[PDB]
């Protein structure tokens, strides 16, 4: 039924809860068919903010909005900075490939700034 929590951060990426899936994306003009969040802080998981829809991230159907990343191109970062893994996609040029590794069962962040809200709209 319900269970537990506790613990302190991953490391391996073994401690994670889900499936662990890739993909290879090649680089066709602009950038990725996908945008990334992380938590600002030095040790957050990073997840996939959105999927760009029509884009090849799309289009390679595994992409999918939520999902975690663990891995990028051949390097672990489930705990690296958002500023360091966008300069990691920043440093792929366009025409070339990267692999990626996501796992899947985490939903999206909850946004504690705005997950949606509106003013005085009568209704």
């Amino acid at each position: 039924g319900s269970s537990g929590s506790s613990g302190l951060f991953t490391r391996d990426a073994s401690q994670l809860k889900g499936t662990f899936l890739s993909t290879t994306l090649k680089k066709s003009n602009m950038g990725f068919g996908f945008t990334i969040i992380g938590g600002d802080e030095p040790d957050e998981f990073l997840q996939v903010k959105s999927v760009i829809p029509d884009g090849p991230a799309a289009q390679d159907g595994k992409m999918e909005t939520g999902d975690v990343i663990v891995y990028i191109n051949e390097v672990c970062v489930l705990g690296h900075t958002h500023a360091d893994v966008v300069k990691l996609f920043q440093s792929v040029p366009i025409g070339q490939s990267v692999n990626l590794v996501l796992c899947r069962g985490y939903p999206l962040p909850f946004d504690p700034e705005d997950p949606a809200n509106s003013g005085p709209s009568s209704g």
